[PDB]
This record gives structure tokens, sequence and C-alpha cells, in this order.
């Protein structure tokens, strides 16, 4: 929509002849920014998004025993996720009375959406695509500008803000950002909808953190669900489930921003490398 | 609009831990790509834009003696500008019978739009904003997806393609890309609409090459024209005319891509520095 003028702001001048990072790739070959610390001035971005009255939805599934993760998830989201902006949390659970009472900042609200629990963890994980797509029909189009879709067994430890927002984003999986594409754990069986040949692939995106505009998230989640249903009719389940399908989708429909592994990390397994200036969203050990 | 799937493509894998340029800034602090050679894979971008059936309009003014520049301008545009894509050239002139007969490739067309000639070069240059804005009302919304607005006393010497396309872009002026903001020749008189204080400014954009979606170009050109009219009522003319106003606009409404000086160069005045891997669009000596 129509965008008013930014106010006067004083900040350091961008330096054309100085790279903003000398150690990492900060733009994809299709000219999508790769979001690392040092690539953005959050003061400028916060102005741009506040002037558009941006509302961010954050979807999270807490099914069966994973309700235990919600307290820390939501408490740390309150400290670090889109602070200053309008936020709507959507907690999908089979136990709607077991969502913890977390105190929310002003302009932030939470809705609990009851869903069925599948028996296998694989199905719980995979059926998020259907459940998100179903909810894009009603709630999300009327309530938010962007959707952010994450795993619950996680905590925010540092800023996750409007720098991530764009029509469609994925996040670099922390186990593969330095790997060659042949080592990526894409689905490699041609019988699956998620099949990616050994000579294709840009990145290995993590299934635990993706998002975009409601329109683009509806598209992604619908496509992944329909692909899963084809596989199921054919008696095949992708090797890494929803993540496999997400990877196939983002190969053929390129994201408009890619998040660095700052945004999806596991310190227990991978430590704190020099290349990560901040660890923003991390696995609970 | 709805975007179909990219076909299978084989190309080099992006390297997350290798910067694409070690000598230049490739992304602005508001996460707009800065377009240099080596930042983009044109095969991927050409697919994306061809699948959207993209049409690019290219506006150029050839008023009074500047009709002499059209032949080379258009001949070199045919060799280098958006080849493979639908192009519509819009030549604005006071001499509609003096446009040279340049042979166009398939899918490329040219319209001649007659306009008045102002006496002073300053006014000819400045009134392009009004003339472009007026034509965005009718022709451009129905005929093109993007508009590219350039000076005529120029030639294409290398690829200028869909890598530039985005909602709103400006180009780094070749005289100031290495300068500190205090040295930028912004309008510095507070009495002018184009005023920029000494402590503000991201880049000095060249008035000779800007563009965007028709919507965004309509906004920019309208705003610059209305600002010029206020200045004229107050008896002041911005120091660098349309370029001054363009700079004020792009300070307060940040571009979604910035073009490096590859896209706006003068080899006579500035030679061929190591930082420029290609000289794409250049002054005629
Ligand atoms: C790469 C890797 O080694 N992945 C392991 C990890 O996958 P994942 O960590 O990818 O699986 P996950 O169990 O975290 O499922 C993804 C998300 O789905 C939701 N969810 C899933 C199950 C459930 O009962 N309730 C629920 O709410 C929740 O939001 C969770 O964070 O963990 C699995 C079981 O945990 C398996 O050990 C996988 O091999
Ligand atoms: C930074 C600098 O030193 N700028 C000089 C340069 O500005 P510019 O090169 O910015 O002015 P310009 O005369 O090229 O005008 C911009 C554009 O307007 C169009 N146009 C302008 C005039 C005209 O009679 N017909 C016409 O068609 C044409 O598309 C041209 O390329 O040239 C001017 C006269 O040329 C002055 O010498 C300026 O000081």
């Amino acid at each position: 929509e129509f965008m008013v003028s930014l106010p006067r702001m004083v900040y350091p001048q961008p330096k054309v002849l100085t790279p903003c990072r000398k150690d990492v790739l900060v733009v994809t070959p299709w000219l999508a920014p790769i979001v690392w610390e040092g690539t953005f001035n959050i003061d400028i971005l916060n102005e741009q998004f506040r002037l558009q009255n941006t509302t961010i939805g954050l979807t999270v599934f807490a099914i069966k025993k994973y309700v235990a993760f919600l307290k820390l998830f939501l408490e740390t989201a309150e400290k670090h996720f889109m602070v200053g902006h309008r936020v709507h949390y959507y907690v999908f659970t089979d136990q709607p009375a077991a969502v913890p009472r977390v105190t929310l900042g002003t302009g932030r609200q939470l809705s609990v959406l009851e869903v069925r629990a599948y028996k296998r963890w694989q199905d719980v994980s995979m059926r998020r695509m259907e459940m998100i797509s179903d909810f894009c029909e009603r709630r999300f189009l009327s309530e938010v500008d962007y959707l952010v879709c994450v795993d619950v067994d996680m905590e925010f430890r540092d800023h996750v803000g409007v720098e991530i927002l764009t029509p469609l984003f994925g996040t670099l999986h922390p186990g593969f950002y330095g790997s060659s594409r042949e080592a990526f754990t894409y689905e490699r069986r041609p019988q699956s909808q998620a099949y990616i040949p050994k000579d294709e692939g840009d990145f290995y995106y993590g299934g635990a953190f993706f998002g975009g505009s409601v329109q683009e998230v509806q598209r992604l989640t619908r496509a992944c669900h329909q692909a899963m249903m084809v596989d199921q009719a054919n008696g095949i389940e992708a090797v890494w489930h929803d993540e496999s399908h997400l990877n196939k989708y983002l190969l053929r429909h390129k994201p408009t921003k890619v998040l660095s592994p700052e945004y999806l990390w596991d310190q227990q397994l991978l430590g704190w490398p020099a290349v990560l200036r901040k660890l923003r969203f991390t696995a609970v050990p």
C-alpha cells in the first residue's frame, strides 16, 4: 500500500567500496539478500515497516508432549521477536487448555487453535503444511501481513525482527550451510514429488523456519501438502518429510530473502563459530 | 501475478562462505541489492522474468539538437537492453519526423510521443518528470510492467537486463560513488524542496538512469514535478535540477535495488577502474 516518507534520520553513511561482510555471501544469485548481522540497519527497517503498520503472525505447533516447550518459546519471543511491531501468535495444539499463561507486551496477542494429534512424529511434522494452509483461508488473510512458521522446541536468544520480512523466505539449515549440494539431504528418489537431482539445488533450507506474505505462505504450504498427498497415494514418504518438500518448493520458487543460520542454530551440536556474530533462534538441548 | 515453477537448471552452486565481491558493497543497509557484475546469475533471472511475460518500457527524451543522439542510443539498446524480453521504447521529442529508422528485434516496438521544447536545457531536463508522470496515466499502465528512464546522450556497451528490475531503483552517480556524503552535490538550501542536510544521505543517485514499476515511477515523477513547482513558485531552482529532486525522493523513499556505476559511466572523464568489471551504459563523448 501507499508508503509515506521516512522522517529525517542520522546514521552512518553506507560505504560503496567496503563490503559489509568479507567472510560470507550476502546476496543470492537471484538477487535475494542473505540476512546476516552487519547487512542491515535495523533503525531504517523498523521505520519502513512501522510506517506500513505491519502485523506479523507467528505459527507454532505444540502437539502432545511438545506443549512443554511453549513457555520458554513464548517468553523468549516476547523478549526478541518483532519487538515494537504488532504480533499475533497462533498456537496450534491438541491440548488447548495446556497453553501457558505468558504475559504479552502491548500490541501482541495470542490465539489458540485446536488441531488433531497424529500418532507418528513424522505425520505431526508433515501435517503442519495442511494445517497452516487451512488457516490461511480464514484467519491469516484478515489478521496479518506476514506469517512466520517455526518449530516449538526452540528459544529466541537474540533479535529476530523485520529484516526477515519479504514475500517469501527460507532459512539456511545449520548443518549444511558449508556443504556441497551433493551432500544436501534432499529427497533423491525420483518416485517422490520432493525429488531433487544430484546436480541441482541452491541451498539446504531448514523446515523449522520459513515464512512470507500470507499469499506466498498459502502457496508454499498448499503445494507441499498436495505433494505429500501424491507421495502418500504412491506409498512413499520423503526422507526428511516436510523439510524435503519445502526444499523442492524453494528450488523451483526462489525465496525473495534467505536467512542465515543465525536464525536457526543448535549450539549443543555446532558450537558458536566465528562466522555467527549472533545466535538468534536456537534448539533447546 | 501467479508465478509458475522454474524448470530444471544446472548451474554453479552458490558458495555461502565465499563473498560474491570482496571489493564493493553488494547490499544496502535496508537490504536492497546493489547490482554489480558477479552478484547475479542472469540465466536464473531471465527465467523468472520470462515466466512472468515481462514487458519493459524505456523512456528517452530527444528534444531540439539531442535528436542526433537517438540513432546510436537505439541501435545499442537493440544490442544490449533487455534482449529476449518484450520492450517498448517511448521516444519523447519535439521533432516527431526526425526519429531515425532503427531496425528492431522481434517483440520490440517504438512509439514516438510529441512534446514541447523548453528554451533552457535546465527546463528540458526538469520537465521530463512532468512528462513521464503525464504518460504514466495513460500509456504505460496498460502497455508495460516496468519503466526505465534514461538520458539520450548515451550508448549501451554491455548487457543491461532484468537484473535491474524491481519496484523502484536508482543508480549510483559515477562521479560520487567513492565520496563522503558531505561532498555529494545535493541541494543544500533549506528554501528548496530538494534540501538535504549535510548529515543525511545514503548515496548520490544519477538523474540519467532510474526506474521501477509503473506505479512507483508514477509516484517518483509526480513527487519530483510537484516539488519543482513549489520551488518555482518560491523563485528557486535546485542546483542540479531533476537530479536534486530525485535524490531527495530516494532518500525518503528508499529504492528496492541500487544500480552500480557500471550502469551509468563516463569513460572520457573517469577511465576504466578495476572496480568496474563491465561498462554497460556510457556517455557519448
Ligand atoms: C535431522 C534430525 O535428526 N531430525 C530429528 C528431529 O526432527 P525434527 O526436530 O525436525 O522433528 P520435531 O519432532 O521437532 O518436529 C517438528 C515440529 O513439529 C511439532 N511437533 C512434532 C512432534 C510432536 O509430537 N509434537 C509436535 O508439536 C513441533 O512444533 C516440532 O518442533 O527429531 C525427530 C523426533 O523428534 C527425529 O529424531 C528426527 O530424526
Ligand atoms: C554535472 C554536469 O556537468 N552537468 C552538465 C550536463 O548536464 P546533463 O548531462 O545532466 O544535462 P543534459 O543536457 O544531458 O539533459 C538531460 C537529458 O535531457 C534531454 N535533453 C536536454 C536538453 C535538450 O536540449 N534536449 C534534450 O533532449 C536529453 O535526454 C538529455 O540527455 O550538461 C548540461 C548541458 O548539456 C550542463 O553543461 C551541465 O552542467
